[PDB]
């Protein structure tokens, strides 16, 4: 795990985590597209947040030791300042995990949204459009906050957080 300078991006939760050509060069010779890492925030005390998979894009203009991930993957959003740098451990050997299900709990207007869809896979292929969901990209995490009081996920299987192949990942919906 490496100490890099953070800064928050306010563009959604599935915005891809930037790096800096430092960071990147980590990697080797990974395809420049499917490049993954975990994070993990310093907390106040002792021990840090839990490890989060993200996807991760080289971005050429940033800084040295330089990342930028979306304030909405952790706990708060910063209205107020906190700490200035995350732990980043980019993923080398490994591959990312398919999920088998994802749990959506969501608002009634959004449920009507969804259930106005005969499909199950135009159900995905819409929470693409309004939130930047990738197939076989995006790392989705049980109890990411998409939009506060309207989209949360409830849980995945079998693990805690991975990919989502549109094709094969099951959608479980849950009005609330």
């Amino acid at each position: 795990p490496m100490k890099a300078s953070l800064t928050f991006s306010l563009s959604g939760i599935y915005a891809p985590c930037s790096i800096s050509r430092d960071i990147y060069l980590e990697y080797g010779d990974k395809k420049a597209e499917c490049l993954y890492g975990t994070i993990r925030l310093p907390q106040y005390g002792p021990g840090c947040t839990p490890g989060k998979i993200v996807h991760c894009v080289l971005d050429d203009s940033l800084p040295f030791c330089s990342i930028v991930v979306p304030s909405k993957l952790f706990g708060f959003m910063p209205t107020q300042p906190t700490m200035d740098f995350c732990y980043f451990e980019p993923i080398l050997d490994n591959v990312v995990p398919v999920l088998d299900s994802v749990t959506f709990l969501i608002n009634e207007q959004l449920y009507s949204k969804l259930m106005d869809l005969p499909q199950e896979m135009q159900q995905i292929q819409f929470l693409h459009y309004k939130y930047n969901i990738n197939s076989m990209e995006t790392v989705v995490h049980s109890r990411d906050i998409l939009t506060s009081g309207l989209c949360q996920i409830l849980n995945c299987s079998p693990f805690p957080q991975g990919l989502v192949d549109f094709t094969e990942t099951q959608l479980i919906l849950v009005n609330d």
